[PDB]
């Protein structure tokens, strides 16, 4: 169903997007701890 798959979409594309945001920062942020010692 159109509007069925179109809200899915909108919900995995949001769901990717803030986690991909969210472990780049938190990977930076352990690798950078990591190094430093």
């Amino acid at each position: 169903d159109t509007a069925s798959d179109a809200a899915a979409a909108a919900a995995l594309t949001a769901a990717n997007a803030k986690a991909a945001a969210e472990l780049t920062a938190a990977n930076a942020a352990a690798a950078a701890a990591a190094t430093a010692r």
